[PDB]
């Protein structure tokens, strides 16, 4: 007999930042998860996260970026728990052959981002550990770095928790009945209604927006990372061994330097595995590809980086078709907001996100512009049942 001002469907890195900016305003709130967030299920496990500004997927994501970093500040300032380190972002790849470093390189040029440009055996000089061949240029950001995730999550949530936010656990939500005044969801826990919706359920968007009528091309990837001892004195932190985020000829890798001694931590972008939600095999190590994708990469780039395997995490990408992401109004109902297909590279963004849903629940509106991610676009190729 709980009637909430707004209800937030999935309590992960966009629904949590979204119920704590609701929470801080004095927003009755109730966020519904399928498990107890942060947990190793979706998309914000893995411990760490990059964080840009200079973006090689699109110069139009700046602002929120840029607003997104002070936003994770601000975090930091608020909790105990640690959330960023500016590592800084080294983003290489072979000079005129990668439209990811040229457009970050555009992006730093159109919003007088700082960043250094050097190439070649600049590179493999600065940091001792890299070795990448003549012809490979590079664009270094010192002032981004890395988000400590499953911190971050769980910081918004006992901030929110305390501001009076309810966070309902372990609750799948089911099915939605929404009406011109209202929103309903229906869970094996109970159903409860509230003025306002934001969905948010990350890769199960794939299979129950239909619940709200939407049919959006948005596909599940199962995406590997894996840690590796490494040569602390080349690799650590603590000597300024860079994030970073790389174009190679067979495609994007992205990495964290190791943070007391936990192992320099790679990922490879481009290739995963199309699956479901809910069948994803979760253990690392089970396709062949999962180990020997990384140590392709390390013997050829990072040499001493290339040890033994201390930890392995299999997590999920929703991409959209364009890869760009969907934050918008629900096109039949104003009081529904959708945030999907983060298509890898949304978490950076997600203090960022939790503002504009916050906005888009309370005014239908938000001061930040999301024109390239309305739910509307012909890229996306969205439609109703
Ligand atoms: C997987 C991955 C992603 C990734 C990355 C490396 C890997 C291996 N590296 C990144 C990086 O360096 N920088 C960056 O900016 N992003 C990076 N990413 C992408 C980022 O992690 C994802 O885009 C982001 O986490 C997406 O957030 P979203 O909030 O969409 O997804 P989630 O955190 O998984 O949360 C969804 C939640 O909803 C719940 N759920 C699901 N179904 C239900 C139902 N039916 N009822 C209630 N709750 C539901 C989940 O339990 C989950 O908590
Ligand atoms: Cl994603």
């Amino acid at each position: 007999s709980t009637h909430f001002d707004v209800i937030v469907v999935g309590a992960g890195s966009m629904g949590m930042a979204a119920g704590y900016q609701l929470a801080k305003q004095g927003v009755k709130t109730l966020l519904v998860d399928a498990f107890d967030p942060p947990h190793t299920n979706g998309s914000h496990h893995g411990d760490t996260k990059i964080i840009r500004h200079a973006y090689g997927e699109g110069r139009e994501y700046v602002p929120l970026a840029l607003r997104s970093q002070e936003l994770w500040y601000e975090l930091e300032k608020e909790t105990h728990h640690k959330i960023f380190t500016k590592t800084g972002v080294l983003v290489f790849g072979p000079k005129g052959e990668s439209a990811f470093v040229a457009e970050t390189m555009e992006a730093a040029k159109e919003h007088s981002l700082t960043v250094d440009l050097l190439e070649g055996d600049e590179i493999n000089k600065r940091w001792p550990g890299i070795t990448v061949p003549e012809n490979y240029n590079a664009i270094f950001e010192p002032n981004s770095g890395v988000l400590f995730s499953e911190n971050c999550i769980r910081a918004y949530r006992e901030l929110a928790e305390a501001r009076g936010a309810k966070v309902l656990t372990h609750t799948r939500v089911e099915d939605f009945d929404i009406s011109p005044d209202s929103v309903k969801i229906e869970t094996a826990n109970g159903s409860y209604t509230a003025d306002k919706l934001i969905v948010s359920m990350g890769a199960w968007n794939s299979k129950l927006l239909s619940k709200l009528n939407l049919d959006i091309p948005l596909q599940p990837y199962r995406q590997v990372v894996g840690f590796f001892e490494s040569d602390e004195s080349k690799y650590s932190n603590d000597i300024d061994f860079p994030g970073f985020m790389v174009e190679v000829p067979n495609g994007i890798y992205y990495g964290f330097p190791s943070f007391g001694g936990c192992g320099l931590k790679l990922g490879y972008h481009t290739f995963g595995q199309k699956i479901d939600p809910d069948t994803i095999n979760r253990e690392f190590g089970v396709y062949p590809e999962d180990e020997s994708n990384l140590r392709a990469f390390l013997e050829e780039y990072m040499p001493g980086a290339n040890g033994e395997l201390k930890r392995g995490a299999v997590c999920m990408y929703t991409k959209t078709l364009d890869e760009h992401f969907i934050i918008d109004l629900h096109p039949e109902h104003s009081n529904v907001v959708i945030a999907a297909g983060f298509s890898g590279h949304g978490f950076k963004f997600s203090s960022g996100v939790g503002e504009v849903l916050s906005q888009l629940a309370l005014t239908g509106k938000t001061e930040h512009d999301i024109s390239i991610f309305s739910i509307n676009r012909p890229a996306l190729k969205e439609s109703l049942q």
